[PDB]
């Protein structure tokens, strides 16, 4: 009755303060595991006895992987039911979007260029121009196979040569490191998520993390079509020892406070309709999401991840 845990390979501080403030309203105690990667790994070996609650990712693959994977149960929830939306969630409460987000492209502030479409990053004019990081993290993988499912395999593989082509040093590093590199002067141009934007944007006024914010501006690239957005999301776990905290955790995080927390703290935008913007993330214009659903990106992933080996991308 009195705790529940969360796995997550979500950032800590990027979390944190909406399960605080869960547990300051509900007295219920949030357990906490984060982890890098291999979230169906250790859920998987932990077993029946697992004391795995919820389960959350920052991708809609890595959510699937848990469900496909056989460490999920259904939610029955009439709170989740009515306030997410019917294409960010699975068929009866199999997994729920507690946010969204879009991978779009870092870019430095004087730079001409009002436009960009995906494609373009392959485009030899960008050569020793890009930054990114690993081809294999879900944010990538993601956006490569929601390109499989636009452009086919055979054009896919064709980009991503294009892009490790253009490349200005190692994919790797972090999605801040690209707003980093264009500050540095090492590309001008790279792919990365427009939350770390507005977290970077607003971070304390001298250090890296607001000098790298203030150095780019950002561009929403569509499909040649509208701009790839992912989730964070959420499945209760098979074995869940608290399945009714689980739930009350799931359900306080699609609230509007927590909605809110999701915009203005996390910079991220909510699933829930009638919560206001952050002022900078507003300032990115209006978004137009892509008209493919998050459920059929999810089907590419796999093959999105062997093409990105394929090509060496890292190398
Ligand atoms: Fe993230």
């Amino acid at each position: 009755s009195d705790e529940v845990s969360l796995y997550t390979t979500r950032e800590p501080k990027l979390i944190q303060p909406l399960l605080d403030a869960f547990a300051k309203d509900s007295g219920i105690k949030v357990n906490t595991v984060f982890v890098k990667d291999g979230l169906l790994e250790r859920v998987r070996a932990e077993g029946d006895k697992s004391p795995a609650d919820v389960l959350m990712t920052v991708d809609i693959g890595n959510l699937i992987d848990l469900v496909n994977g056989g460490v999920t149960q259904k939610i029955q929830s009439q709170t989740l039911d009515s306030v997410v939306p019917a294409n960010l969630r699975g068929a009866e409460g199999s997994w729920y979007a507690l946010s969204l987000r879009d991978r779009v492209l870092y870019v430095e502030k004087d730079l001409k260029l009002d436009s960009f479409r995906y494609g373009d990053l392959a485009d030899p004019k960008w050569k020793g121009k890009v930054c990114i990081r690993s081809g294999q993290h879900p944010y990538n993988t993601a956006l490569v196979a929601a390109m499989i499912a636009h452009d086919g395999a055979e054009a896919t593989e064709k980009w991503l040569r294009g892009v490790k082509a253009n490349l200005a040093r190692k994919a790797a590093g972090g999605d801040r490191d690209v707003a980093r590199d264009i500050l540095g002067g090492i590309c001008d141009i790279g792919l990365a998520n427009a939350y770390y934007v507005g977290h970077m944007k607003n971070a304390e006024p001298g250090t890296d993390a607001r000098k790298w914010g203030d150095a780019i501006k950002v561009v929403r690239p569509t499909f040649a079509g509208g701009t790839h957005v992912n989730i964070s999301g959420a499945a209760v776990a098979a074995h869940a020892p608290n399945k009714a905290n689980a739930v009350k955790l799931l359900e306080y995080l699609v609230s509007e406070p927590a909605q809110t927390l999701y915009a203005q703290a996390n910079y991220e935008y909510p699933v829930r309709a009638g919560v206001k913007l952050d002022a900078v993330v507003a300032s990115f214009g209006p978004l137009k999401v892509d008209t493919l659903p998050v459920a059929e990106i999810a089907k590419y992933r796999k093959q999105a991840s062997e093409l990105v080996d394929k090509v060496g991308f890292d190398n």
